[PDB]
């Protein structure tokens, strides 16, 4: 049912560079509901609701996880019991490493699974690819550099 | 469809106490092919058969788990998985504390739920009376305190 | 019976900010009459009465209680008393995170509910939605932006 | 329905003095099985049980509480909103002055009510005659002697 | 021709705010390929063009002119010549007043049209209407409150 | 005539000890008024009475006795003297080693009779259907499990 | 009337071995009530029991005597008066050699009788299946590893 | 085509264990001319022929495998070349640990898959029911002992 | 006659930017032998022949000049020479602004002409697309996220 | 089917040195989509991808091999899984000596076969004429001295 959203799964601690890629998704033509982000007002947990029974229900319905690896993803519970969550499950899922991460994929992920990197020109245009793939979507070029000016300044 | 196997979560830095309270499980009355136990080479899993998926099998078809909650419980990204695994599942669940856990209860797992203790003779009386309960058996005294002994010789 | 008024639960070192807080829910179109907030002469308790049984009266009716918490609801004897009482009758529940507070959410009050914020248009807007629905009223942006204005000069 | 049941109240720091009382509670010929004492493993909460729901619904039914006043008492938020919820259900209570406390009863509980010593032999006499009145049960002087020695000793 | 065209007079010392506004005008859905602000390059020359033929023809064509006037519009030669280039050729024209600015409206431009402040909620909302109306758009407050919070965000 | 009474025969150095010995008794419910303990203020001889005369009409009238041998009950003349009086008028008897008595079963008792450990939990287990079937008493599990927590705590 | 009875025979130094052996007899599926092995409070002799007149009536009304064979085993009496015993009334009879006994069988059993060692996995697996021939058992061949497994480690 | 033979791969310094291996698979009813163990005179590489065309075209014509895993396994370069070429082809295979190999599994075999231990009876119970379930094969229990008896010896 | 050569004016000073940005026009398709840049062995002056007349030739026939701008520009005799070289004879020109430039053009050269910076990535695309324009080539994405890389890794 | 792509077989220590080969191979006129070197991102594996299953698919479709064979080589167990790979299947082969290798040519690889080196001009003339041969290739030698200026300088 709930294919098409996108979870975003994160630790708190990594706050800019997810909002930095969550906009860049927004950019690129996600509609801002398909994002379930919990750090952001604009994508959270609606008010008088249940936080972890909000969150069970869109990934027993089936979303599409993202984990942004790094070293406060494995410092945190709450992340790995995702991990297990979206495992367990079986859930579409992608792999995101997070700049400055240069540890070993631990947990039950599928640790032979190509990563995608954010860091040199040629990452982005594959992710991009990679999304336009996803949701059938267009750009076009000059858009393209404008957004990644962007995303490249909000990292810097 | 398995619901009636047992599926005892733990670290395996705590293997001794665990072996023990999985032996007192069988002196009851418990079959030992329910047990699933992952760290003895009677109940783990059979050769030549993938480790993951095959405790995802179990996982998913409904085990009873239990929480062998203690300090490496919360150190191990396997065991926080399998916590997850179980979470979003709803599987039935049920807490119980190692000796000299004076820590916090942490996770998704519900705070709120009353563990079972395994130090003085009352708490050892209400596991058997859970237990007994569970898989529908008797038992006579003669043969508890024998039980409860050896229990208690083996923790020593 | 009371099941339509709102009780204000709060601190009266937070006197400003819920003044304001209950201005605002007049002006969205709430009768004044419903909210029963104890520290302004309009709503407060009619004289010649008694100021406990009058509170007990209108919490044991089921009033839908707003939990004004901050750093001094969690330092007052009385307003962990009705937080008791609202909890034990099973009361309708709001919690409001006053700004600045950045503590814990202790005692019997649901620990896993979301809680309206004041800090961002985003929240006021949210809080606007959730009023209107509770109490099936209209509004029109231009009042919203002057009701706005207002509230964000009151705190200022 | 659970008019019958006694509720101790207390701070889980307070636990030597309220077992000796407790004691001395059963001693006196009240059955074990209607003190609620929950720092006790033989009155405390059964397991896999909620907490919170377990507390409320025998304070929702009608139990006696006790209050075990003291200086933790009023440094703990549940032992308030404890005292809350027997306040608007308007329970059956009782106060009782831990010894060491020379403070003032605050919070909603009734402040012009007489208080029950635990200090001298004519507190305890006229706390047994109140049980004994209570639960309409006899005693005889050497019992008495041997209790009140008993309490003493396990004070000291 | 070119009459559904946004020009941007403007100073080069109040580019921050310029910047904020022409986002403000993207984000409420006016096409990019429409502002004309020659302080940003995603708007400004082309390269290999003549600076001055360019506004010029821009201009003699009939684009729509926003005044941004502030303490630096009167203290350029090139924003009084694009002044008197709209009033003679009796373009259409907006006047905006910057934050800071509170002096007289010199010049050509008429001093007795209604100018449009951008320091209030109710001047943002005066705003985007008549852009709305303008382009024959369509917006909703659920974004509206990210967008007012995005342009305070760049101010502040 | 006496033969529903108690008789412990004992060294006051083994005080502490033969004192938990007499309350288990006393728990599993043999009348406090049935055991002639001589070193318990409430189980000793009267006042204003011969200390020896009460002994040995208790002895003569045929009290069952308990001997509690250990290294001292060998080291003192009065137990060996109260041995000899129960063996001269053929009483009812029973032996019961204390924890730490190694030593030969010497003197005029019978040698053959197997005796009574008190020092697991299959010692306690018989030691109670013994006392239950002799005073023709009945007991339940639950507090069966707190009256041998007492003991051994007490014993510690 | 008790031949359905074992009576193991052996030295009280000898009894790691002779434990081991008991345990293992009961995995194979014998009843516990029917071992007499008076070097355990399980099936010792019971309180208040004379020793020598039980042994004798138990022997008398006739019971299999496995002789535990040892150097141990002729350097004690009452060994040596329980062969005779045997002999004397023709009761059923098997020895089993315990490690380490290199000597010769004395005595009046019969010294050309083949003996049942016990040091290695073919003669573990000519007891489990003599056991099973005298009581009529069935045993499955993981059970028998894993109780093989148990024996070797004890004895070790 | 050879698909029913067994390639046997190691280190030629692990002769000894791999020896008594193959031993006891022959003892089970393997064909002796299955077995391709390379370091035996009787499954050796015969005469005037290539050493590596051989054991090439008993790889590619298809032959389950057996990963004799050591430490001197991960030091031969001839071992993980054939490791290489058995998992490039999809050969049927299986791991083995010999004993005192406490490290972890590289390379490009499963490394998720189970393997055979060979230290207790469990362990040589499941290798025998697997080796008779791969060739259709039956065995009986006094054979089964004598077998296990003369591997241990073989390996002592 | 030479209108297709490109005639890159700079100052020696400038090696390094130059050299990234002849190599990138190479990586674009242009042909190596249209670029006069005179800094690099593989397109300066042959030997044995005159440098300034061989200049003269080029610059007299018709050549694309590019304005490497900067300090160094402006401060050496033989770049102000060809700049007025190419002025008299009217030749196709085209700026570029070298990073660091922040002075004011100067010179005959045309002053009010929009000028290519390279520092961004919407630049580097307009400058692709200028190229692309003039020689009629194709470029495909996946090269120009590579050839952009090494632009910026060599300026850096 | 994948007789005409190119796999280059490397250590990852030795990432620099190979870096430049590639680069001289698409230099020499090699298309960028036939070399599959896995420590470069726009040659490596593609994201969302198994690491493994992708190299297999490779080398099992027939990719000619270049073995870059250096100290580092005969330290990765995976490069010596890949010649393992490359000798079962037969596929075409070339050796590399990379500078400063001054040891013996171990494994199942022709020891026979000459090997190409890269440290003199006339090495980097034999790799170039038998690539030129290889793909049906042409160069000028004016190109010929500008890459292995390149080449010698990378290497530098």
């Amino acid at each position: 049912e709930l294919e098409k959203k996108i979870f975003i799964s994160h630790s708190s601690k990594d706050k800019i560079v997810c909002n930095a890629f969550v906009e860049l998704l927004e950019d690129i033509g996600v509609s801002s509901e398909d994002i379930i982000y919990t750090s952001s007002p604009y994508h959270g947990i609606p008010g008088d609701e249940d936080i972890f029974e909000y969150l069970k229900k869109h990934l027993f319905k089936g979303a599409y996880v993202f984990y942004m690896l790094s070293d406060n993803y494995y410092d945190s519970v709450y992340c790995l019991n995702e991990m297990g969550a979206t495992w367990v499950n079986s859930n579409n899922c992608s792999t995101f490493i997070l700049p400055g991460f240069k540890g070993e994929i631990k947990g039950v992920i599928d640790k032979n699974k190509k990563a995608f990197s954010l860091e040199e020109p040629i990452d982005l245009f594959n992710l991009k690819e990679k999304i336009l793939r996803m949701y059938d979507l267009t750009l076009e070029d000059k858009k393209w550099e404008r957004i990644k000016a962007k995303f490249n300044t909000k990292l810097k």
